[PDB]
RNA sequence: AGGACAU
């Protein structure tokens, strides 16, 4: 069930960003429709960063459930925040959302990424983040290896 | 605290 790539090719000055989910079905909708949203806060600082990149550049998000243990799947933001998409596919609170491509599906263990300290959120691991919490480039590729390396939310499909 | 943090 495991969509893992054989390559990811990142291009120069992307940035990175935990996404927390408080539900495995959202996540699962996000990879069916091709569509994220945050919170309010956390809409504006992707939108934010999005607008920011030069032209190459990307935004990766790795996802991971609350208080499952571990992070499922990487994203890319392939828009801006915008108005004429289908956010009722999460029921609310959600009122607007961003175009997303998933590129890994695939649980990898807190276990394994409680090494990645983040010098900027007071050194706590990557796996203590709140949700649009970014991280650093150096430290997400790594990340990103691990992730390209077994379980996934596509296997009861 | 108008924010989908860990065991």
């Amino acid at each position: 069930g495991a969509i893992i790539p054989p390559w990811i090719h990142v291009p120069d000055h992307s940035r990175f960003f935990v996404i927390k989910s408080s539900s495995l079905e959202h996540v699962k909708k996000s990879f069916y429709n091709g569509i994220w949203s945050s919170t309010f806060y956390g809409n504006k600082r992707l939108s934010e960063a999005y607008e920011s990149l030069p032209q190459g550049a990307k935004i990766y998000l790795l996802f991971s459930v609350n208080a499952s243990g571990r992070f499922c799947g990487v994203a890319e933001m392939s828009s801006n925040l915008r108005e004429d998409l289908d956010t009722s596919i999460w029921g609310s609170r959600y009122r607007h959302a961003f175009k997303v491509r998933w590129i890994v599906v695939r649980d990898v263990h807190n276990r394994s990424l409680k090494q990645f300290l983040i010098p900027a959120n007071d050194m706590k691991p990557v796996t203590n983040s709140r949700d649009t919490q970014e991280i650093p480039a150096t430290i997400s590729k790594s990340i990103l290896k691990l992730f390209k390396y077994v379980q996934s939310f596509l296997d009861d499909d």
